[PDB]
């Protein structure tokens, strides 16, 4: 007869900090993406969102980027995205990066015509 | 001489839905903790969090549990928390469910001395 304690821990405990499955996306893709050529860039953002959508943003409410100069847009609506920041031990030539899956708003710079995101200004 | 919207989707975009590592997580974990035995649990929570931490919001905040009972607590700090629910092609014996991480405040019922987690409320 298990325990209606032990029934909760089977049921919903598990420590084993699950989003472990992806804990080396960020060591692969900040390789890939060439990213980490010469120095491993410290922080960086990837938006799992269609590429229309990104785009998209473009059109949407117009904002302040963390500059001074006027050219950033805001998502209406958040997006999956992975956080990718260099861990404490990393050294080059062997980055080592932390990745965290969130969904936050996101702020991009754009250009050109029709307008295209050209520039990654932060999240929230 | 890499144009500067291609260098964006070189370092910012991954629209292949980077959660699937993750994206069959629920999958498994329903099967092994015995929630797909006879029936496909509908729903369920996973605390991705330490047991003792879990165990304190047994003395955290008291609060009223979401039928009605007095006794009840809620964490009084968000946690790691992944989400499951029976997707629509689900079907006995073919449980198929979906991965939502979240971050949350959870509510849990205590019970037994000391006090630890007997049931899992609700979150928000």
């Amino acid at each position: 007869k298990e325990s209606a304690a032990a029934k909760f821990e089977r049921q919903h405990m598990d420590s084993g900090n699950s989003a472990s499955s992806s804990s080396n996306y960020c060591n692969q893709m900040m390789c890939c993406r060439k990213m980490t050529q010469g120095k491993c860039k410290p922080v960086n953002t990837f938006v799992h969102e269609s590429l229309a959508d990104v785009k998209a943003v473009c059109s949407q409410k117009k904002v302040t980027c963390k500059d001074g100069q006027t050219n950033c847009y805001q998502s209406k609506s958040t997006m999956r995205i992975t956080d990718c920041r260099e861990t404490g031990s990393s050294k080059y030539p062997n980055c080592a990066y932390k990745t965290t899956q969130v969904e936050k708003h996101i702020i991009v710079a754009c250009g050109g015509k029709p307008s295209v995101p050209v520039h990654f200004d932060a999240s929230v």
